[PDB]
């Protein structure tokens, strides 16, 4: 049984009858007619909505934290997956696996109509990347967010602001282990690791990069993949953030990301070698330094290099101190934020040092990444 | 009447005949056939195109200002609304309500085909938020944009540059009261007001937040809703902007946004308390200071905190002047731009003072929000 | 041959038998029925997927460089065009026109299903802009990208990093002549030219705008189209980049964009007047200074104004040197990056001079443009 239609050319001058239906054999699609309009009204093929993702409210993430280890996908969420339409007419709970503290999770909507979370970032368990479509994700943090200005506990839970969908996410290449600050931008939850190449910039429980344990050399910038930079200069940390589509914080970004940390306090001890854990001889616990947004070790554990210049200038005369890539002249200091483990009273969300030249390297100087917030 | 059916599983290994129409009982959709392809060619369900919005020219707003109190939606605009498709094949006038000077309006495309503007940002008069879709809006200014470099006048009219649509808008979380500057970025039309929590950062005829009468404390940073900040520190304004997903203008931004103001001229008198009105005992009228882009009181009224550090340094010794959030060493000044009522002939689009540290606070230091331009 | 359908009102409370097809005369669309659900299942009109563009991997450009003068469109690409659906199920070679060194090309997809490049940015030869759709583009460079840190050659070829599609492009208002740096942002390939108004900012083999040969006044800021600026001031270059929706680079950006250049080397000679060719009396070839991402004359040719302030301040009193647009107090120098031709061995990817005020101008002070990377 066949309905006669012709080419798109044929259809162009053809006017079907009110409620008549022809077939465009060029497009392979149905065309509805109204008995008055030349060409009719072609319908859309499904190939042209492949990957559609409609949220009821586009200005907020697609999910909700319902408990410490539970989350729901919001009502009104329409999702194309593997030729099929999956939609949720009411808030729907997301099936979780086991949740280890300090790990990242991806959220999948599957072609059977079920929504599941998983530690794997290609496909969840018992599905392929064709049967399941990754739509978002979250971080399962070691501790809670700062309920006020004292920090948070050490109850492992979902970081409410680490929730991202594919149209409400960090601008950077990989969205993992970042958190939405004030709904304005994204900050790395953890300070930059040494193995940022395999781990990402922001990972829980890894060696923190500093003047000594300097970061792996960026492969985008002539790094071989296991070699590290010879020092912990600003130049080096700035190079690393670029490689991951991020930048160092500015003052206004820092004072914001780190709010909620315990002010004018430091980790104490002789070192903070590891993200999310207590420092070597720490006189106060890591979670005392946890922002309102779940930025871990926000302040007073390690100075982060910044992306702003000013303060104390170097020699008013050309100096070749740039890892042998040119010379500086009257070179202003590159900001350092937060304080480190050993400035007791000095540390905090607005703590700022404008003395160090960008070529300076010390074991109190690391970095935290940021990037824009993109809503689509 | 009922057509040859089958499940997606069944459709998979089935080749229909040229112009045969089958129904996929799983997908609930029509499938066109060509007598050649396995599985045929499934059509798209309308849900997967919900909220669609297609512009003819994607790098321009969807509307044209046609006169002081009239504007039109451009030809080629296709809007999905409430299951319906509404489109404008020619330029169509937008139905205006009463327009009061210094008001923001929203533009709605209704399912009955009409396009109207209303002061209400949820639904126009005699429509539900289902039957009408908000697609953009504009600001009805209290005066003209600056034709030359002598400011504008006092004739209420649509600021042409203030037109935004859902895919051509300020990146900020709320589009109201902003104006697009040289198609590069968005700027607040008005200086930051005290009650920015209920008014947004930019609003006509409100009290201008300054060092004395400072801004309401930010909800997202531990404000309660009634509390003001203690003073008008750079730190505070910076934080108020971050709240609304805006930031302070940099030098390049400022010089762009303020262009068209009457250069080397100040308001005179003793104070500027209100946005969009004349200053207290002022010597030249407020519109003298309107920019090419409809930025009201662009210069020579209040200094605006910028987002750039440099110039005169504070003490070369840690100082706890950050409202109790850490200490600062050799802190460079936060830039201020524009000049103020007392500024005499120093005011203008490139007026810049690199003196005050971020901790300073005066009755002639305020702020203006800027943000990114979003084209989708 | 009619199908019994009615209005949307009517459809609202109606249930067809499983596989009954009706016509919504309001929406002019087909409605599938299941036997259970009221209102049925309205299908999507083609209008609502007009301009659709679907990549298999959204985080990468849609094309692949296959050799010096050949490229393919990636498998999985789906393009709506002129009411039709063109789609590439495997890597398909783009049809190349005649390739000339230092020219931008636009990649089109056409309703006859063919994919071709062309120097015309409206339509390829033998098509209207209705039958062909601009989807991407690239730069045919005068030399090669930097293999390591010695620069490149003079073999004309496709700069692989200059590939852009409509959902993977410079945020700038016009994507021509840019190249993506480490996947984080886009940088102009060429130093800003005098006739940027008609050439864009980044164009091969034109006069490089400097202090003597100042650029043309932006028509967005009072320029007429003929008039040049009186000097090569930071203020002016900054104005020019705003006009084109770009920024002056920052330090983190510059070290990135210029990486791969021959470090500690300058053009030598007396002057460098033209983009992409050797300087007047130069002692090193122009391609010696070609970056990893094919930034041409990246360093050691002209100081490029930066978008950072710090270093040497100026008169600690209100000076009016902003070309009549107000006064500056204790004005911090504007950064200058890369070094110039005279600079000798100071020049390089990190060469930075914080001495010159924003009002200074010299015949070795130019600019390069940058903008964000847009992914959709
Ligand atoms: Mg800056
Ligand atoms: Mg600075």
């Amino acid at each position: 049984v066949q309905f006669r239609g012709g080419t798109t050319a044929q259809h162009a001058t053809f006017t079907g009858a009110a409620r008549e239906i022809t077939v465009d054999t060029d497009k392979n699609t149905v065309v509805v007619h109204d008995g008055a309009t030349a060409g009719g009204f072609p319908l859309a093929r499904h190939d042209l909505v492949k990957t559609a993702f409609i949220k009821a409210d586009k200005s907020a993430v697609a999910f909700t934290r319902t408990g410490n280890a539970t989350a729901s996908i919001k009502a009104g969420t329409i999702v194309e997956v593997n030729g099929k339409l999956v939609q949720f007419t009411a808030d729907t709970a997301i099936t979780m696996p086991a949740l280890t503290a300090g790990t990242d999770y991806a959220i999948y909507v599957c072609d059977d109509g079920t929504v599941r979370a998983d530690s794997n970032f290609s496909a969840p368990t018992g599905y392929t990347s064709t049967t399941a479509r990754k739509v978002g994700g979250f971080h399962y943090a070691p501790g809670s967010n700062a309920a006020a200005q004292a920090g948070g506990n050490t109850t492992a839970q979902i970081n409410e602001y680490s929730l991202w969908d594919i149209k409400f996410r960090p601008a950077a290449l990989d969205p993992r282990g970042m958190t939405l600050v004030a709904g304005a931008f994204w900050a790395d939850i953890y300070l930059l690791g040494v193995n940022h190449l395999t781990d990402g910039t922001s990972k829980y429980n890894v060696t923190i990069a500093d003047g000594s344990a300097s970061p792996k050399k960026s492969t985008k910038f002539g790094g071989d993949g296991s070699a590290a930079y010879s020092d912990g200069a600003w130049y080096n940390f700035a190079e690393v953030m670029t490689h991951h589509g991020k930048r160092l914080p500015n003052y206004n970004e820092f004072q914001a990301l780190a709010f909620g940390t315990t002010e004018a306090t430091s980790s104490g001890g002789t070192d903070v070698p590891t993200t999310g854990v207590n420092g070597t001889g720490a006189t106060s616990a890591w979670n005392i330094f946890t922002s309102k947004w779940g930025v871990v070790q926000a302040s007073g554990c390690l100075w982060t290099w910044g992306n702003e210049f000013g303060g104390v200038n170097g020699a008013s005369e050309y100096t070749a101190n740039t890892g042998g890539r040119g010379s500086v002249y009257a070179q202003p200091a590159a900001a350092l934020f937060g304080g480190a483990w050993n400035g007791t009273s000095l540390s905090g969300s607005r703590a700022a040092l404008w003395y160090s030249g960008p070529s300076f390297s010390f074991a109190f100087f690391g970095a935290r990444g940021v990037c824009d917030h993109l809503i689509l």
